[PDB]
Formats: structure tokens, sequence, C-alpha cells
């Protein structure tokens, strides 16, 4: 199956200030929403809680502890290793989806990054992990908006 | 200023039964609504009147008669050189977003297509021209939906 990876981050690299994003790029999330759609997404049980579900996608989440999910359209698993094995027999491709933890555990296996970074450099305390230069932009586009945000295409070279 | 391309067709080529789009394929609208937010996109009028505008865009309409729009948002232009040299002053970005003729027309300035190719072969007044080998696919997506679609970014090469 494909791994593909979506986040937003500052220019900073914060996507995360507690269970917040700090910040509002008005239009951004259309990528997400334009991507993500009758996609499977793999999430951190955190950004899942804080974040919610939308229509039109499956979820795989993992945790370390006993939380579990009323969604029928949601899989709980207890590791990324157990995620991906179970993904692999429902589908062609995943959309990692974020958490901090889950960037930097699943990053490695990604063939292709869509990356949003917002022209903000707020307080925060969770952080995009580094790119490895086995990566390279083959898209990208600017937004103005209430704050700027550039959208890149990176691929595994 | 970099001239991008957006599109979606039928498995065939066909973009237009008239004034009607002969299909809908849930999803797929979304790739237009998240890579047009806050852009300006030129149209030629056949296709402004059928599709109208949207909030949150900007543009610029090319006509050969004396026709005019009732919209702030909406730039005239008599020409597509006179289009391309007006939003020049405004813009470091267009994306071209059809009619028939205006892809024909423009497809040799455009450096990024946006194709979505939908899983269909309808009947069809209007074609989308075929894309020459001077671009290459770089991105690739498949969705499943009431009828499946594929989006692909073209760079040329
Ligand atoms: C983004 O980022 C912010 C939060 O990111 P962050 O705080 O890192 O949260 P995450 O979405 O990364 O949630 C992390 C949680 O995922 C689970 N988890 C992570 N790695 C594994 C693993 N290998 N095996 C099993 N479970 C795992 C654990 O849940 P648990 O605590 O349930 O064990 C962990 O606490 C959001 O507010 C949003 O902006
Ligand atoms: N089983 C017919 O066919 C239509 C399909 O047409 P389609 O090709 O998609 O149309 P478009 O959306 O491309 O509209 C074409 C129109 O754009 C204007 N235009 C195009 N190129 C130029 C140019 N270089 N300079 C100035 N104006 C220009 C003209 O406006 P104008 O007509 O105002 O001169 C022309 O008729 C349907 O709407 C149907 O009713
Ligand atoms: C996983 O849940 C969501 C996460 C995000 C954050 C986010 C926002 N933009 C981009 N490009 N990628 C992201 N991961 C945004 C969301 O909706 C806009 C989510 O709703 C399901
Ligand atoms: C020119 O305005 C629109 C055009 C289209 C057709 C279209 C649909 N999908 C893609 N990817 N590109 C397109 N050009 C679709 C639209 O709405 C979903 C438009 O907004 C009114």
């Amino acid at each position: 199956m494909k791994v593909s990876l979506m986040a937003a981050k500052a220019k900073n690299g914060v996507i995360g200030c507690g269970p917040h994003i700090p910040w509002s790029a008005k239009g951004e999330q259309l990528l997400f929403k334009a991507l993500t759609y009758n996609q499977w997404l793999l999430v951190g049980r955190k950004t899942f809680e804080s974040m919610g579900a939308l229509p039109n996608r499956k979820y795989a989440v993992v945790t370390r502890s006993a939380w579990t999910a009323d969604n029928d359209n949601v899989i709980v698993f207890p590791s990324i290793e157990e995620a991906m094995y179970g993904l692999a027999e429902l589908t062609d491709h995943v959309i990692v989806s974020g958490g901090g933890e889950i960037y930097r555990e699943t990053l490695p296996m990604a063939s292709t990054l869509h990356i949003s970074t917002i022209d903000i450099e707020p307080e925060g305390d969770v952080f995009f992990p580094n790119i490895p230069n086995t990566f390279e932009v083959v898209f990208e586009q600017h937004f103005s908006s209430n704050i700027n945000y550039c959208y890149q295409i990176w691929q595994k070279g």
C-alpha cells in the first residue's frame, strides 16, 4: 500500500500547543478535505480526539492505552506496526494525518508528503520532524489569506 | 507570472455537453475548490455564465464582444494577452479554469496542469485537448466514489 503523510506546520515547525492549532489559516483545510476524501487516515489518539471524525473517511487510531471509539468508521490499533499490517489488507493507500509522535514514527515509510506551511511563528510544544533530503518538492503553490500558507508536495527520490 | 491550468475530463476527454458537465463525481470538486482558493482564475465568457462566480476567488474573463459582468471581483479583457498583462500587475499566479476554447488557447503558456479524469465515457459537444509530451506527471492519487476519479499534477519538463 502507498503511505502518504499530510500536515500543516507554522514556519517555526509548530503543529500543536496542547490540544489546539495556534493559528487559523482560512482555506488551508480545504486541501486536507480534498486529498482525504474517501481515504483511510492513520492518526494518533490525541489528534483524533482533538480534531474529530469527518464523513467519507476511515480512521486507524493508535493508542498504548485501553481507549476505544464508538464510530464504525474507526479501527483502534495497539501500535503503528499493527495499524500498517491491518491497513495493508484494507486499502491500496493510507494518509498519515498527524500526531507529532505519529509523524516522527511514520515519515520514513512515506513515499509522498503533503506539507502546508503557515506564515506565522507561534508559541507551541509539538513540532513536525526534520524532512530527510531523500525527499524532493515536485509541486508548490502560495495562497494569500488572513495568514498566508504555502502547499508543497514532496516525493521520496 | 506562472500559469497553471485546472480541468476535469471523462476518460474519453469529454468536458462538456453544451453548458452542462454530463456527470457528477462526489469528492472531485473539493480539489478545484482547494487549489483555486483566493487565486486569480482565467475563464472564457461561456464557462463563466454557465458555472457562475464562486466566493473567495478573483476572475479574469475574456470576451470578443462588449459583454461585461455585475461583479467588482471580475475583470473583463478583450484578449488573453491583455488579461495576462493586466493580471501580471496584480498576481504572480493565474489558474486557467476553462472553456474548451480557452484550454486549447492557453495550454502552450501553462507550466503546471491539475487534471482530474473521471471513470466515465459520456456523450459530448466539448473535449479537453491532448496533453503534449512537453509535460510529465509528478503526482497522482486515485479516489473511489459514485464515479471513481484520478487526480494528476503535470509539470512542464
Ligand atoms: C485528523 O483530523 C484532522 C486534522 C487536520 C489537520 C491538518 C490540516 N491541514 C493539513 N494539510 N493536514 C492536516 N493534517 C485537519 C482536519 O480537518 C480540517 C482534521 O479533521 C478530521
Ligand atoms: C470555472 O468554475 C468552475 C469549474 C468547474 C469545472 C472543474 C472541475 N474540477 C476541476 N478539477 N477543474 C474544473 N475546471 C467546477 C466548478 O465548481 C465545482 C467551478 O466553479 C463554479
